[PDB]
């Protein structure tokens, strides 16, 4: 009925794991997710991450251009290897950061697409989740394609997620298949932000 200011993150992966096809299909789904997500008091903010990291945008930056499609399209695809551990934790310095735009009081949510195990990093997940869980972050994750098929493969989708992890893991066989998952995605952001 009524949604609660939300700063609300995307983290995703520019690996060259993922083919240009691809990279501009997971462009395509941010871009329809952030426009579906948006509400008055709603910013959005953007990081991608490879072995380099770059903010395509701050919520402040949104904040000044609030128009999704206009700041994911141009994007560059950065290429080289997956360091998805540094990734959440520059996230949780950089994006959830009062200079940068965002909110105190407001829900921090990230969403984090990976196209592979985490490798090259010299994070651990275990120095980078608990301090997302002190910053209050709550994190969907999206596992995206045949990296995610094994137990020991989804168990590195758990250790990225909030608790319960069942409710906040995704997993989709090819990056086409992102689309399959908007509905449930925005349905999960708007149970968290949606007041009657
Ligand atoms: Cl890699």
């Amino acid at each position: 009925l009524y949604f609660q200011s939300s700063d609300i993150a995307f983290l995703i992966d520019g690996s060259g794991s993922i083919i240009p096809h691809d990279f501009r299909r997971m462009k395509e789904f941010v871009s329809t997710v952030m426009e579906q997500l948006k509400k008055s008091k709603s910013l959005f903010s953007l990081m991608q991450y490879s072995e380099e990291f770059r903010i395509h945008f701050t919520f402040k930056e949104f904040q000044n251009n609030p128009n999704p499609r206009s700041l994911v399209k141009p994007i560059t695809q950065l290429l080289g290897r997956t360091h998805t551990a540094t990734g959440i934790r520059k996230v949780v310095r950089e994006l959830f950061n009062i200079t940068n735009g965002a909110r105190k009081n407001a829900f921090k949510i990230l969403v984090v697409i990976t196209d592979g195990e985490k490798f090259g990093d010299p994070l651990g997940y275990e120095d980078v989740i608990p301090e997302a869980d002190r910053e209050g972050v709550i994190r969907y994750v999206i596992g995206v394609g045949d990296a995610f098929r094994s137990e020991k493969s989804r168990q590195e989708l758990n250790t990225i997620a909030s608790k319960p992890p069942r409710d906040h893991v995704f997993q989709v066989n090819n990056f086409e298949a992102l689309k399959t998952i908007q509905n449930q995605l925005r349905e999960k952001i708007f149970a968290i932000e949606g007041e009657p």
